[PDB]
């Protein structure tokens, strides 16, 4: 089997980008947030408390009958920018692009944190990180890919993001059509749970390549590209008036620069992130001062290639027996 669903950007910036999800019988279709840094399924619900939702399209167990009280079975999540949610969880049939599984786990959300309500546009996460992560108690579930992947043609999954603009994830097969050249592999450590790679290096706009190993993670779920503080000062001083702004709380720069495009390495083969990609508007609304999409990992203690970095390629995480991922121009 095979699925394939449109992505699409939340808002003018990509902030994130949603994917229909379609949940229960009859299906009650829901836009995640595809996060291959994570692995909960969670979203918003019918059990979710009142006040915390604001917007959002809600799954509700009652209403779909192949729905399933997993019993006892609790979640709790928080993300690397402080944001959290918990509740209860459910099975139930979940298809992604004409991909079913049936007997997913569904966690339904009794209680989310401030900055999920305060956004309309996201009914929960999908997450494609590795199992091992799932928060589920007692009995640790599996992520959709995991339960799929058997069916599957082939044990992969892409991400094809697009810059200001819908993309795509594949489950099952690599579309020849949606690349440039050759695909590059490299090696994924499953240690953390996370897909975890070694970049080869970095250049800055028409600068020479730079050849250092830069371990990180290729995460849909996080916004922006976190590297080393030295690669990323490296990158902001190409820019007149670029600075780092504790108040703000990263990299800004004057909303009038052209910024330089920003390339990192997948062993010998070299992804071009292009300077619009970095933009990531004012800080508030009317400034002239613009926040960077390129930041320090250093408070992070891991460094993240987030969809600035992805989405200027076509990525494949193959999910076989040794896990790899593999990076396209497109
Ligand atoms: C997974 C989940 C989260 C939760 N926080 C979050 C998720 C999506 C967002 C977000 C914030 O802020 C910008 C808009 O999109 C953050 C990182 N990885
Ligand atoms: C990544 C989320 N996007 C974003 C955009 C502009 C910002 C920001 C964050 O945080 C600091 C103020 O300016």
């Amino acid at each position: 089997s095979t699925g394939s669903a449109t992505t699409t950007p939340i808002d003018s910036l990509d902030d994130a980008y949603i994917t229909p999800v379609q949940i229960g019988t009859p299906a009650q279709t829901l836009n995640l947030d595809f996060d291959t840094g994570s692995s909960d399924l969670w979203v918003f619900s019918s059990e979710t408390t009142a006040s915390e939702v604001d917007g959002q399209t809600i799954y509700t167990p009652s209403k779909s009958t192949t729905a399933k009280l997993l019993s006892g079975a609790t979640w709790s999540i928080s993300y690397g920018d402080g944001s959290s949610s918990s509740g209860d969880v459910y099975t139930d049939t979940v298809s992604v692009g004409g991909l079913t599984v049936t007997g997913q786990a569904v966690e339904s959300a009794k209680k989310v944190s401030s900055s999920f309500t305060e956004d309309s546009t996201i009914d929960g996460l999908l997450g494609l990180a590795f199992s091992t992560l799932n928060t589920v108690s007692p009995t640790q579930q599996k992520t959709f890919f995991d339960n799929a992947k058997a069916s599957l043609d082939s044990p992969v999954f892409t991400a094809d993001l697009g810059y200001h603009a819908p993309g795509t994830y594949n489950f099952g097969f690599i579309d020849t059509t949606a690349y440039t050249g050759s695909i590059t592999y490299t090696a994924v450590s499953t240690k953390q749970g996370f897909w975890e790679w070694t970049s080869t290096g970095y250049a800055v706009g028409s600068g020479t390549f730079k050849s250092t190993s830069i371990d990180g993670i290729a995460d849909t779920g996080t916004t922006l590209l976190y590297l080393p503080a030295t690669v990323v000062s490296a990158y902001w001083a190409q820019v007149s008036g670029a600075k780092s702004s504790s108040s703000v709380g990263g990299y800004v720069f004057p909303c009038s620069a052209t910024l330089p495009s920003f390339t990192f390495g997948v062993g010998s083969a070299r992804i071009v992130i292009p300077g619009d990609y970095i933009d990531f508007g004012p800080i508030s609304t009317g400034s002239s001062s613009c926040f960077g999409g390129i930041q320090s990992s250093a408070g992070i203690g891991i460094n993240i290639f987030g969809d600035v970095a992805l989405k200027a390629a076509f990525v494949v995480f193959n999910g076989a027996t040794t896990p790899t991922l593999g990076f396209a121009s497109k």
